[PDB]
């Protein structure tokens, strides 16, 4: 993998070092801590907080109950339809690998060497230059594979 970064402290906001053209990966390794609510993997378009950057994809798990994963997109500050998944690997205490690979007209999410979801373009990916990772998480790497 390119442009590694270890150990960051959460919440992380950095920028994306290249475009994300189809097959890209994003590749985040970390685990979850035992009280752990939720945690989010944000592709933004920047890091302003006022007005707060768009969006483009808000990886979500939740932990409460049965737990999920809410995917949503951010514009001008006001949250978009969320799509949920209810078939979610992650689990408090334990550690998870996720990849995110860039298409052209979606992206799709596997955590632990299995498919998990899809995510259909809502802003232009071109517009995407930033990381977020916020909440009750803890990562260990993110690494890019750029195409
Ligand atoms: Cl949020
Ligand atoms: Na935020």
């Amino acid at each position: 993998l390119q442009n590694i970064i270890y150990n960051p402290v959460i919440p992380f906001v950095g920028t994306i070092p290249d475009q994300l053209d189809p097959g890209t990966l994003i590749v985040i390794r970390g685990h979850v801590p035992s009280d752990a609510d939720r945690f989010q993997v944000d592709l933004q378009n920047g890091s302003s907080v006022k007005p707060r950057a768009d969006v483009a994809f808000h990886f979500n798990p939740r932990f409460k109950r049965a737990g999920c994963i809410v995917c949503n997109t951010l514009i001008n500050e006001k949250w978009g339809r969320e799509e949920i998944t209810y078939d979610t690997p992650f689990k408090r205490e334990k550690s998870f690998e996720i990849v995110i690979m860039v298409l052209k007209d979606k992206f799709q999410v596997a955590v632990n060497g299995k498919h998990t979801l899809l995510y259909g373009h809502r802003i232009g990916p071109e517009k995407i230059d930033t990381l977020g990772i916020y909440g009750k998480v803890n990562i260990h790497s993110i690494g890019f594979s750029f195409s």
